[PDB]
């Protein structure tokens, strides 16, 4: 498989006070062209519009591009809550690698 797109890790941990989660997405074994995947947040115990700002869209990798950073905004209100991000719908010859979903763990300062 070429143009393999994944999250770098199955979990990332952030502080609620950071205002943003910075989530790396990599593309490996480049064939030389563009690739696209879709991405979307999904609630866990962290909930959209309470704990974080939901987002969905497309990640278009131009030729040569090996990674992206997703930035999901965090909201302020011992406490731990999780949301998820999922990759789907590979286009232009792209494939999903492992992990293609990830969990963002929001912790109190």
């Amino acid at each position: 498989m070429r143009d393999v797109v994944s999250f770098e890790q199955p979990e990332f941990s952030v502080s609620r006070g950071d205002q943003v989660a910075r989530i790396p997405v990599i593309r490996r074994v480049l064939d030389g062209g563009k690739s696209q995947v879709s991405y979307r947040t999904q609630d866990g115990t962290a909930q959209g519009n309470r704990d974080y700002i939901p987002v969905e869209g497309e990640l278009l990798f131009q030729p040569g591009e090996a990674w992206k950073e997703l930035q999901v905004k965090l909201l302020e209100l011992r406490q731990v809550r999780r949301f998820h991000v999922q990759l789907s719908n590979p286009k232009f010859g792209a494939h999903l690698g492992q992990p293609h979903s990830t969990t963002i763990i929001i912790r109190d300062p």
